[PDB]
């Protein structure tokens, strides 16, 4: 260590080599402009939550940290208000409800943003005359069409069911149109206050069971692995799958003749609009009590400069959080086509106690394996919801 420098500690949930390497390159560029700062960048991976929990309890936070979809709920008491920073004038308005309170606090700087729906093979849908589905009913009808017309040669909706998170993603994304987006058919208040009736969730298990029974998902869903997806998609073997984020670009590298697109998550209730799911992905929040708060803010401002924000966003394959930055990403075409579609945060992060992600994955895998029936799943979910609320409380 150089004792003529002070250390600025930054925690990140970034996972890929492109993300980590680009963040390090930008940290090095920051250091060129600030000869007295050594940036200490940490990527704790699976240990992130445990380490931040202990650091919060110790009142010993990193100077900058990633809130990764939990900005208000988990980090509200520790974050510096960023409302007086210059970059806030360009915050994507789709992020206002997620990264601000109505009373004006800006909780964190969004490096990027997540917008998840369904990924699909454009050519397959054109072969069979299928328009992008905007409702669950139209989605299922498309799956039936693909099964009928392909005579079983194309998987209509593919799951890597070996990994329970594949089913969790299904439940989590579709819980938003089911329970959140429609003012006449939502349960926001009941979810937050513990009175939610899990009988209202059964619909999603019924749909999944319909897809299984009707051979609209892959026959091998219980044993299919994430590592198989790119090759199968590039071989024109899959019509739809839940969005993973880099599928199109990865497939194009192997077979440029296959064009993968994305669409928003279909709506469920009549008259409701399709929705993008995500919002926060990676953020930089400053610890309000950091002795190096000024430097932390200088680093955020540096990251928010358009050339830097574009670079970082592109490494993550997602749009920037700022309107003055147009990251050249693979799905940019589709995000422009769907520019007026709204964004909802991930259901589990806002509406369920911590721990429910794994439970959603569990029950979906047990459904696919014919261990649990839809009615019994909702009862298990309710029990875990109650238990995990009781534990997060006490
Ligand atoms: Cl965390
Ligand atoms: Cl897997
Ligand atoms: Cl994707
Ligand atoms: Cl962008
Ligand atoms: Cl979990």
């Amino acid at each position: 260590a150089d004792t003529a420098k002070k250390t600025l500690t930054i925690y990140s949930t970034m996972s890929t080599d492109s993300e980590r390497d680009t963040f390090r390159k930008l940290a090095a560029a920051f250091e060129k402009e600030h000869s007295d700062i050594h940036v200490s960048l940490h990527f704790p991976g699976n240990d992130y939550e445990n380490m931040m929990r202990v650091r919060m309890a110790a009142n010993d936070l990193p100077d900058l940290f990633d809130t990764h979809g939990w900005g208000k709920i988990r980090y509200g008491e520790y974050t510096a208000d960023l409302r007086d920073m210059k970059w806030t004038q360009d915050l994507d308005p789709n992020l206002n409800s997620i990264l601000k309170n109505k009373s004006g606090k800006v909780y964190a700087y969004p490096i990027n943003q997540a917008k998840d729906g369904l990924a699909y093979n454009r050519n397959i849908l054109d072969r069979y005359g299928i328009a992008p589905p905007e409702t669950m009913d139209d989605f299922i009808k498309a799956l039936r069409t693909i099964k009928e017309k392909s005579k079983g040669s194309i998987v209509p909706f593919w799951f890597a069911g070996y990994d329970k998170s594949s089913f969790a993603q299904y439940y989590d994304q579709f819980a938003t149109p089911l329970l959140i987006t429609d003012p006449a058919h939502n349960e926001k208040k009941q979810l937050i206050n513990g009175t939610f009736q899990w009988s209202k969730f059964t619909y999603l298990s019924e749909i999944l069971k319909q897809m299984q029974k009707e051979k609209l998902i892959n026959i091998d869903a219980v044993t299919a692995k994430k590592s198989q997806l790119i090759e199968l998609m590039a071989q024109n073997k899959i019509a739809f799958t839940m969005q993973g984020g880099t599928l199109g670009q990865d497939v194009a590298q192997i077979n440029p003749n296959v064009k993968v697109g994305i669409i928003p998550t279909p709506a469920i209730h009549p008259g409701d609009d399709p929705i993008w799911i995500g919002g926060e992905r990676y953020t930089l929040a400053a610890w309000k009590d950091s002795p190096q708060l000024k430097e932390a803010k200088d680093f955020i401002a540096f990251m928010a400069r358009p050339a830097n924000a574009k670079q970082m966003a592109e490494a993550t394959s997602l749009p920037s959080g700022l309107t003055n930055v147009k990251a050249d990403i693979f799905y940019a075409n589709d995000y422009e086509y769907y520019q007026d579609v709204k964004v909802e945060p991930y259901f589990d992060r806002l509406y369920l106690p911590n721990g429910m992600w794994d439970v959603l994955g569990t029950v979906g895998q047990e459904l696919a394996a014919d261990i649990l029936a839809p009615q019994d799943i909702s009862q298990k979910l309710g029990r875990e919801y109650k238990r995990l609320r009781e534990q997060s409380e006490t």
